[PDB]
């Protein structure tokens, strides 16, 4: 079964400590898949998005002057920060805020070979009142086809 | 005083493969925290809801006669479920459907002690069309302080 | 030309314990404004609903073949609802159970006399997990031209 | 029958007019239940966040610097903002505002002593265009274990 | 059968281009029904309402300083808004912006005299990010008595 | 290089009178478009993404065995339901119906060529009561990177 967890890969990312995610990162270049990381303090979702995209453009792994590319991580980018807002996808608008680390993967998950390439976009971190440790943590997944 | 990502712990008790977590397990048998592990397969989110109640009552996670127990569980539960759901909480109803594991971790997370117990939710899956292997990951996180 | 809370009406004769509230009913003489009351057990929100339109189609509150009429009480109903279930209109297929009384008022709140008919409706009552006792309250409001 | 109807004490707070509301303070004080209560004109959401924990904060009906109480009170406040706007939480972006008085109750409702604590949060008052007239009333409740 | 499409006439004369939507203006004509038209560039939900409140009222379809009729519109555009965002009317807050073109058309569409009048909310456009040529289109109907 | 309304072209077919449209499948020969047309009543949304996998699978407008096609198509096709159901997703559940039209249309919009092909779903119709004639229009649209 060649098939593999693009999501799981793409939520360790964003939640294993730095230093504990060797394995993943490996995988990730034997399979010669693109991916990156990062990290956003947000009271504003769209802060998230711009975050997002901009660092997918910068390590290469989506093309910004493509819209399939951007459509579909977009997409992808709802979806996670859907995870973390349960609901509503308001931050400073209903009075909380998120710190959060996320990741992005580009591959071929699927075993059949015309499945072509996904991403994977996965959020974790934790959200709270804008005070100091009146938080909890939050997830988040998107998976889109590219 | 020493605080902890109880979130995390249930999220990677979700979604790694059996006999790969032995650590998290250990450090839950440290703290003393209960906790339970479950799998579902949905086409209906009552479906989701009732398995992971019974498997808190089951292994003690909760008090099923006391409300604000299952209370505090429930609302982790929908949250968590928002994540793999992505907006409308249906399935079946929007023809697809869920296969998941969960874990419910309770403890006392912050390093304030006064801060009590705190409960957590995670799933973590695959959903997609009733046709296997049309499907692709996701994931949820739900806290709640208990 | 005085201005009224038909709101208020509305959801004081939803929740107020049967005799308590003769002042209202009084109030509804007076201005010889249309109305009705009802209770409602469910675990699926189709039959709040259509007890609600039965109630008011029984008591002449609105004209069952005019879709003007049916239209506005709709609305009014699904905002009520909302109030309740806060989020996700679902019940059952979140396993939980509406436990609910109602009212409908009809009648021309504003100063204004050009201002028209208005309608409301309000939900008072518990909502829970299927086992009695593990429940807590909830309420809801719509307003609409008519 | 020691149990007791919280939601619409808090309700009957934040509607009542003034000097109506008699012995709903009555029954709270015997009770020796925790309360407060207050208006707030809004066109942001986050505002009526901020009117409602800065309320029960100042009248020690919670503990602004425990978490577990303000993720409480937060989580009620979010589900009564949730009536009053019935879809979704946008005011200004939505070209709307609110005009609310609200209020808190804090209290052991339930019969069994186990139950605990429990909180209310209601609003009520008037939604419209950001006009004079232009608007009707709109209600809210949340109930959370704190 | 006398009835009329209203929603179709509204669509078809926000999509349609300028000189091909000759035989709607001529229905809209013999029907005397008032109706307008319109465009606007927003990265703000509040600015599409604003946009449409104000035509309507300069054209004299609507009587701005009557509520039932701003209501019936207000509730009318939100409806059509909702098709073009498709779950959260979020444009800027979630980086993305809109381009659109409007249309309302008041009338008496159904067969029986006594429905009475009807407005209908028309959006056709695009939706995308904020740079050109990223973007694709989305449409919307709202439908309310009046 | 010029680029289309493929999005205009799928809404004209659902919402035009048979045999008003010749131009539009006309224009899709000239492409050469996969396309196709349908109806379907339902009072349960799952229904509507059934008659619409079937028919594009049916015609050839996508492969049914392709997970990235379907996935794709899913999409468009909850995105077209939310502009019928305008927020909640739900018809029977919510006690109304919907009597649609629908068209899919698949093909390669954009000027730029390597912005591939891209998917259409679009509906027309009517929601209303269960009871016929009680009942107004509605509409919506869908589109993805296929
Ligand atoms: N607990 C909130 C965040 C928060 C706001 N204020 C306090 N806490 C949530 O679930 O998003
Ligand atoms: N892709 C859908 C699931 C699905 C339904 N049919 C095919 N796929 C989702 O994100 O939930
Ligand atoms: N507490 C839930 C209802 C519930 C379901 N199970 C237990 N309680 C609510 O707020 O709607
Ligand atoms: N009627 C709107 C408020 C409003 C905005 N503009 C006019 N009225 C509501 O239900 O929230
Ligand atoms: N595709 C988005 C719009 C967008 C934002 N960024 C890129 N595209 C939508 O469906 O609304
Ligand atoms: N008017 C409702 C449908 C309906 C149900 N009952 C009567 N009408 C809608 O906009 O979806
Ligand atoms: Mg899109
Ligand atoms: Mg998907
Ligand atoms: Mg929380
Ligand atoms: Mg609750
Ligand atoms: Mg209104
Ligand atoms: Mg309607």
């Amino acid at each position: 079964e060649k098939s593999v967890r693009i999501g799981r890969q793409a939520l360790l990312l964003a939640m294993l400590d730095e230093g504990e995610e060797g394995a993943i990162l490996d995988e990730l270049r034997a399979s010669n898949w693109r991916y990156c990381q990062g990290r956003v303090g947000a009271m504003e979702p769209q802060k998230i998005v711009a975050a997002i995209e901009t660092a997918a453009k910068r390590h290469e792994v989506v093309d910004g002057s493509l819209y399939r590319d951007m459509h579909a991580l977009y997409h992808a980018i709802l979806e996670a920060v859907h995870g973390v807002t349960r609901g509503q996808v308001e931050l400073g608008d209903l009075l909380r805020t998120a710190g959060l680390r996320f990741a992005v993967v580009r591959g071929t998950p699927y075993e059949q070979p015309k499945e072509g390439e996904w991403i994977a976009v996965a959020l974790y971190g934790t959200i709270g009142a804008p005070v100091r440790g009146l938080e909890h943590e939050a997830v988040g997944l998107g998976i889109n086809h590219i």
